[PDB]
């Protein structure tokens, strides 16, 4: 049958299907297009989704949430340890592997984070099956771009337990871009900033999209910032107001705080579309009815630090991506909290008036992209890789960047690394990695007869030329004598598939921090040696 796209989120999960040329976000039993990522254990039954969240106050100890925070992690991690403080459910050490302890049918039961996530995936699969009328096995599950291999594997394992065959694990920012069809946009290297403000998590990702290939240049955000924090500021304000107006603290009564929180959540939604919102609660504390109103401006004032702090991760992502704000070509809003007008104004003003892509429901965009990717996997002139030469230390120095329109001619000047160097070896490589060993060797040629001189004085000009056919000609000239040597590298049709380019870009993303340190180690950027570093029998 048709494959489904699943957004497994920390607070909420969404499932979508591409059928008859259209993506449909599938509603649950209660008519909700988003299902809470909550699993509840009771003396008689196991509850998943909205039902679990509705009874959380009654059974906090046995209601589980924020499993995505523990997936593919270790009990020792500071994140795990810090998070446990705010969780009513028990997290226990099992040989350093985090597991949740709950009471189920009178037996204490412990479950892995992937097991809890599998139960959420089971509900999403069931929601899809009820809508489709057919069993759904194939699925594409999304993960945060910063997730490591163990977290991604743990997510795939959760689907495997659920009975789903996970065709691919894809980044949530990449899924949002696919939903907006940024990949299908014409041209070269569009830079995309995904601004994701969920209920409990904030993510900012910069992606460069070129010829259908996505590269995650940078990631930034706050794992503990979301819409709930905005609700908390409103709740604290109203508790203070009641204490001033009626001289009572309602914080003692759990039900009173819960009723106020629900009113604050409804008011925040109203404030997204209206200037003011009304709070009406009967007998909130000691029989006193609380009837009051809040303006959008007061809501903005209560959350001013949180709203403006959103720009700081955007600034860090731009610095890590080494891009100016002007170089961003597309901005995508993901998450319900992005509906807030102040957040949109702060981002648009920071980007000097740039339009924001908000057209697809922010809560459903990641699932929408996952569904398009699932369909593509199921039935449903530019340069592919960076081209460069090896510099001293086996470093890759790029002369032609990936996705550069062809024909192109690029020239750089290099020097000897050793005193009285007789010659230089020009080694041509293809790849996105800092070291040539991690890149592909295309050809090598030798320039010799260099006049004896101190290191840094001989000048060797290397030129890369691509005739429109795509044939690469690499030439080196000794500037002192005019002596030259060149290699012609044939472009075989089908040498690289789309997957081959994707794997090498994904490898560069996985090792970006380590790759940067290797670039920092060599003092001179363009010094050339007379030997292949990869074939040296040292270290
Ligand atoms: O909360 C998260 O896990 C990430 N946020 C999204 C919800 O899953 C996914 O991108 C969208 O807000
Ligand atoms: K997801
Ligand atoms: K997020």
């Amino acid at each position: 049958g048709p494959a489904v796209g699943i957004d497994l989120g920390t607070t909420y999960s969404c499932v979508g299907v591409f059928q008859h040329g259209k993506v449909e976000i599938i509603a649950n039993d209660q008519g909700n297009r988003t299902t809470p990522s909550y699993v509840a254990f009771t003396d008689t039954e196991r509850l998943i989704g909205d039902a679990a969240k509705n009874q959380v106050a009654m059974n906090p100890t046995n209601t589980v949430f924020d499993a995505k925070r523990l997936i593919g992690r270790r009990f020792d991690d500071a994140v795990v340890q810090s998070d446990m403080k705010h969780w009513p459910f028990m997290v226990v050490n099992d040989a350093g592997r985090p597991k949740v302890q709950v009471e189920y049918k009178g037996e204490t039961k412990s479950f892995y984070p992937e097991e809890v996530s599998s139960m959420v995936l089971t509900k999403m699969k069931e929601i899809a099956e009820a809508y489709l009328g057919k069993t759904v096995t194939n699925a594409v599950v999304t993960v945060p771009a910063y997730f490591n291999d163990s977290q991604r594997q743990a997510t795939k394992d959760a689907g495997t337990i659920a009975g789903l065959n996970v065709l691919r694990i894809i980044n949530e920012p990449t899924a949002a871009a696919i939903a907006y069809g940024l990949d299908k946009k014409v041209g070269a290297e569009r830079n995309v900033l995904i601004f994701d403000l969920g209920g409990g998590t904030f993510d900012v990702s910069i992606l460069t999209i070129a010829a259908g290939i996505f590269e995650v240049k940078s990631t930034a955000g706050d794992t503990h910032l979301g819409g709930e924090d905005f609700d908390n500021r409103m709740v604290n304000h109203f508790i203070a107001e009641f204490k001033r107006k009626h001289k009572k603290d309602i914080s003692e009564n759990k039900r009173a705080v819960r009723r106020l929180r629900t009113a604050c959540e409804r008011a925040k939604r109203t404030l997204s579309s209206s200037t003011q919102a009304s709070i009406e609660i009967d007998s909130l504390y000691e029989g006193i009815d609380f009837y009051t109103s809040i303006t959008r401006a007061r809501f903005e004032e209560l959350n001013a630090d949180l709203f403006r702090g959103t720009l700081d991760p955007v600034e860090k992502a731009l610095r890590d991506a080494k891009l100016d704000k002007s170089q961003i070509h597309d901005i995508v809003l993901v998450g319900g909290s992005t509906r807030i007008p102040k957040i949109q104004k702060l981002l648009q003003d920071f980007f000097n008036g740039k339009e924001l892509n908000k057209s697809i429901n922010p809560d459903e965009a990641v699932a929408y992209g996952a569904a398009v990717q699932a369909a593509i996997l199921s039935g449903d002139d530019v340069t592919p890789l960076s081209l460069g030469i090896e510099t001293a230390g086996g470093v890759m120095t790029v002369l032609i960047k990936r996705n550069t329109t062809i024909p192109t001619k690029q020239t750089q000047t290099f020097t000897t690394y050793s005193d009285n160097q007789p010659g230089v070896l020009i080694q041509v490589y293809e790849g996105e990695r800092a070291m040539t060993k991690d890149n592909n060797l295309l050809g090598k040629f030798e320039l010799t007869g260099i006049p004896p001189a101190p290191r840094g004085v001989p000048q060797i000009e290397v030129t890369f030329d691509i005739d429109a056919n795509g044939i690469l000609n690499v030439s080196a000239v000794d500037k002192s004598t005019g002596k030259e040597n060149k290699i012609t590298i044939t472009n075989d049709k089908g040498r690289l598939s789309k997957e081959d380019i994707e794997r090498m870009v994904q490898e560069a993303e996985k090792y970006k921090a380590e790759d940067e340190k290797q670039r920092d180690k060599v003092s001179s950027k363009n010094s050339l040696e007379s030997y292949a570093f990869n074939m040296k029998a040292t270290v």
